């Protein structure tokens, strides 16, 4: 479940990436209907993906990733972790700001 999505496509969207090593983030924000969201609501997931509230995405917040869509999902492994930071940390800081995840799932 997470907000503004539908249910089933939350829980499809984690069932194909039970895997570990499975997760792709792009295919995973497609599949959970974040790709053809507004921008203002890719904005709001953003925050909610903030769990800590420092205005980033932390690497631990992108292992723990899945769990804002269901808390007992997996941790991405470290090699998932790593790749979607890469792919996402535009500036280079080592974090993920709101436009940096904005531009992974508007791509
Ligand atoms: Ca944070
Ligand atoms: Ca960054
Ligand atoms: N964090």
């Amino acid at each position: 479940s997470f907000a503004g999505l539908k249910d089933a496509d939350v829980a499809a969207a984690l069932a194909a990436c039970s895997a570990a090593d499975s997760f792709k983030h792009k295919e995973f924000f497609a599949k959970v209907g974040l790709a053809s969201k507004s921008l203002d609501d890719v904005k709001k997931a953003f925050y909610v993906i903030d769990q800590d509230k420092s205005g980033f995405i932390e690497e631990d917040e992108l292992k723990l990733f899945l769990q804002n869509f269901s808390p007992s999902a997996r941790a991405l492994t470290d090699a998932e972790t790593k790749a979607f930071l890469a792919d996402g940390d535009k500036d280079g800081d080592g974090m993920i700001g709101v436009d940096e995840f904005a531009a992974m799932i508007k791509a």
